[PDB]
């Protein structure tokens, strides 16, 4: 909760410094499971209102089994469920792999018999995988019970208003546990309170085989974690209905991370096309993991609370600690920082965690004010810093941005616009990838190509 | 009404003009409340049937609220900064309370916050007047009068609403977009927009467009104290309005001379949406953040870029000296279409086999190697390769404007053809950089001969 | 159901074989109905609760006929427009009659294939009948002055009735008139499975639709159209599948560079073309998002508006990626960070740099150890791949898969003419690019012999 | 009368006149929810009534 | 006089008249009982 | 000023101390940049030059 | 600092350049108080 962020005038970018890390690293599947009737559709004449209103719930209950069986044959939930370098990952992986176990024989007869006499246990599967299982509905106890001597008769026993009514509503989890994966062939993400109570998740994050700082977290954050879950259907037979849930786990936590935002650094030394520009491209959330950074490019990949980013290394690369050198000298000699170049002459403003970058560039109305002050700087053509001190808005063209108020302390690093340094006559201005090394070489090139064509002229 | 478009043959681009904007520029913020009887806890010796449901719905409604307990504790931005900022100011204390007095004799109030914003403040449920009125009496005691049906079913009702905002904030963590019917039913979004600070004209469009004030609005959960729910809906605030817009399409223009793997591509890298703004051109380039309802273009402002109005001149010509008109360059001789506003845009290109049809006799036009475009009037649906477009069917009028593919004018020896993001003026740079090669590897042979 | 898989060495490449087509390659659109009653709001006096909720349901409805009325009145690929053909029968429907032809369709039957004025025959079915619960069970109630209160299974089983009309209007508002998927709401599964099989089409396609409703579902439309005549129309657009049964393959790329040179000497080469490729009609249909395509156990359920058109030699790349028939597509760098992809039953690791990769199982902990380079791994025996500090999973769907060594196609160039930064090349764009990096350098040392 | 166009603007007791000529960017603006008028060309008027 | 007209000090009356309203007086006088120099927020929305 | 040129052509507002103008954006008049051709050229063709 | 000035005989005018700005565009309000008795 100390957040502070710095910007370099040199690079364009700034980090701010000061984050938790909370990185998915791995997964979690337990089973769940809800018991059926094996009841037939009903077999009696029957015309009172009260009969026919039962007679529908079984039909919604019946037709919903029968749908359910579709999903469970016609793919069964078994599936595969980037940008530049990035691997590719099957974040179902994990879980489908158990629910093909359960298709096994008798591992739905074993977990049907461990859930006899408690409605949560652990089961080691005909893998050695242990796996959490709860029941969590119990529809075959009501409809044989309550229900079914009403239906079985030859002349239908009219039922109470109650005994309508309170079908209605044990009825109701099945049939919306139905429509979500109806809609979405099976896998769902994120898991609803359908597929999982909040009674639920919270008791299988207890008996869980984690630590307690993992569950601390895990049982806080609880939307987070509902975010970052999936839910697959898995099998339907023997009266039972089983679905398994797969659930972050959370391996890499309190790391410290920090963010890096970053905008075009474009020569104002010229009007319209002889400008020239660069840009960093490792913009993303970077973390301290294992003696690496884990770096993530997208930062959308992770969420963000109080101090604590919730990111996936699925979608992440693997860094030596080197890399934050690049965000104090980007010429060092260590590690070669990735850059990109144009000569698109834009402006463009960046919200950071308690500042604002903007970019001002060709005729652009750039401006940062206040509710109550107005405007408290125009900037000028070039790349510029404003924190949040007493700022409240920037505006760039027609387009207001409002600043993070995040409560924090930002520095201003001066340097000199690297982008001056540089010959705009041999500059190379395509590089949609590249790294300074790379463009200084491009450099060498021109730069020694007239070397020798000045000899021989 | 008159919604137009011109095809321009030496860009392989169309124009499609005649929409009205309406850009949200700025946000309202109110405050939704509901009001809970939390206080409540059910206890009793009574077993009927009918006792059992409300006992049942109890524990339902006491659930949804120690969960919501726990639930509350490319130009880049945050969205949702007015409405978190209505609701740090609601943590204050007293500031909820401010909120209930307001409400007390009346569901619509307008209360001034610490930070001077002045704010709708809504009740829409009073859980806490239903349940102490017509519930607490009965299951307070142990004698448990057992109640009628019609209030087992209609607790159960109104119990309802608050279940789905749970459900909906244990999935979202709080924001919500769009809002969604129960964060706000259509009834009382009616009702706040007849309530806002705005002109007449405004009031009537967001009436008008209820639907797409829905998808470009914030709810954001706020605070549960002093048993009162409290959550921020923000909503659109639209200060352009009825300025002129126009829809940029764009296709690849390539060489067909060549019949091989080598071929020059050029094609203009600037499409999407346009509208006037306070005397420039707000552009929006990911054309899936504009809405179009009828002949009307709600975009949100923050998804813009602010360009001079002489990109326009990129539509009349493409050579202008006063705009640099971006294009891009590969060496794909790769067959597409891009359906149009009222028309369609064929680029055909190698040995693929291009169709315009009609659903009453079949094929109607076939397409010679290049970039072409047909009106929606006689063609239903078009067909490049192992794709069929289905045509869109807006009634208006179309224009053909006929000139030389601007991609002949180019020599292929020297032309940079793996431009990514380049203009008109960044790829003649590169041209006469390449024909400096030329003469001084030339006349540097002229010395010896 | 075998699917097989091949990893080539030379590309660092890897083709899942084995599966079959089922592309949408057009629509199927239909008109859905739901019998409205249009009435005055409530004449009768009650505190009878029974009353009271009735009221409140029939408030309920006369919102959300009001709600409706307000929606009536609102790459290197191609552009469609996805519910351009669905739209147009929502404009078809919108002229006087044509509402009225379908009323009197229905008047006898709840499903009927109708003409309208345009000439074409659509499916139309009447999937709700509130009119007559209304005027039936509910009129003579509330009509008069002072109500004859009803039974309370007439309570329960309006709000029954009325909750589907109720829950087509939320999906209608909240997404602005289209909704996908079309939920059970808007089209039950007795209702999709009975269009299925009424529709004009292949018995094939009948098969294959009803078994995969789920997919139908994700790949249709909802399209509210009209409130007129006591009638709510809205047109669903089901996917047409024309492309079935033909072969489809999958393509996995990971990228390729020396490693023996240290640092920044290495040079870096990656296949582009990646993603699904079916053979269709004498082309390969190509679909190089990820996101278009949808596998149902071997069924690969893709779109042909996300699809390129190749020709089919686009398959020997995977053959031999040198070949002079067709020109394969790559792209160059000298960024080399260890990352995997995890292929349909295998995983391929691209290990650079002092990284750790590892391949694992479940019990006999690390089972492989990747050398620098790029390498595959087969999913029978694994069951997990770490790379660095990422864990990825390892899909066990079971099949056979072929290790196909060759030499790393990079090492076969010369690192010092290298094009390093090309981002849509081909082989022979590059073989273009070292011919006139060495021409130079060939010309200018012979020019100082 | 002249062929001034240039824009300029005028406070009145509860509002302000807004003259918006050529291209050069009128708005009217609230403190806590931003720009909530974009004038165009010609001769308009906001009271203050939310504006400020 | 092509020029226009405005309130050069209609920010700072903003301020003066929320001294006017009971409340903020007293609020500025317990800031500065006790130092010489302070920040106040004031009610309507400023901090001055 | 915000790549436009803001014009005082009052001669009381704009203040100079040392080599700085300190003037108040209220007493201008906001011009398109290319007034500042009517000093290179008044008969230029962009901007028409303000003569009496 | 260096200031330039030309002269244009074409339209009897001069133009001073080398100017720097300081354009006052917002307003900053404290409250100055008097403690009396």
């Amino acid at each position: 909760q100390n957040i502070t962020e710095e910007f370099y005038q040199s690079t364009c970018s700034a980090v701010s410094k000061g984050y938790l890390s909370a990185l998915r690293t791995g997964w979690y599947t337990s089973v769940i499971t809800i018991e059926l009737s094996n009841i037939k559709e009903p077999k009696c004449n029957g015309t009172d209102a009260k009969v026919k209103l039962i007679k529908q719930e079984l039909d919604k209950y019946k037709n919903a089994v029968t749908e359910l069986q579709l999903l469970m044959q016609s793919g069964g939930g078994g599936s595969g469920g980037p940008p530049f370098p990035l691997g590719v990952g099957s974040a179902i992986a994990s879980g489908v792999a158990v629910s093909k176990v359960l298709h096994l024989e008798g591992e739905v007869n074993k977990i049907k018999s461990a859930l006899l006499s408690t409605n949560k246990a652990v089961v080691s599967l005909s893998n050695g995988v242990s796996v959490l299982t709860s029941k969590v509905l119990d529809l075959k106890n009501y409809i044989d019970k309550q229900l079914l001597p009403i239906v079985n008769k030859q002349s239908c026993s009219i039922p109470n208003i109650e005994t309508v009514i309170e079908f209605q509503q044990k009825n109701n989890r099945l049939l919306e546990i139905t429509r979500e994966f109806s809609v979405n062939a099976g896998v769902t993400t994120p898991v609803s309170t359908y597929m999982l109570t909040n009674s639920e998740l919270l008791s299988l994050i207890n008996d869980m085989p984690i630590t307690n700082d993992q569950k601390k977290l895990m049982s806080n954050n609880v939307p987070i974690v509902r975010q970052q879950s999936y839910s697959i259907m898995s099998i339907i037979k023997e009266e039972v209905l089983a679905y398994v849930v797969q659930l972050p786990l959370y391996g890499v936590i309190d790391t410290p991370c920090w963010k890096l935002h970053t905008s075009p650094l474009c020569t104002t030394n010229t009007k319209e096309g002889s400008n020239i520009c660069l840009t960093r491209t490792d913009r993303g959330w970077y973390c301290d993991n294992a003696g690496s950074v884990s770096f993530f490019p997208q930062a959308e990949t992770c969420k963000v609370q109080s101090n604590r980013v919730f990111c996936d290394t699925m979608n992440s690369l693997t860094l030596p600690p080197e890399v934050n050198l690049c965000n104090v000298d980007i010429f060092n000699p260590k590690y070669d920082c990735k850059i990109m170049t144009s000569k698109t002459d834009v402006s463009s403003s960046v919200i950071t965690s308690l500042g604002a970058i903007v970019s001002c560039y060709g005729k652009t109305k750039c401006t940062a004010s206040n509710k109550n002050r107005g405007i408290i700087k125009t900037f000028s053509n070039g790349c510029d810093y404003v924190s949040n001190k007493g700022v409240d808005t920037v505006s760039v063209g027609n387009t207001l941005y409002y600043v993070n108020k995040q409560e924090g302390k930002s520095l201003y690093v001066k340097g000199e616009p690297i982008i001056n340094f540089y010959d705009p006559l041999v500059f190379p201005s395509d590089e949609f990838d590249a790294s300074i090394s790379q463009v200084n070489e491009k450099i060498n090139q021109s730069l020694a190509f007239i070397r020798k064509s000045d000899e021989l002229l």
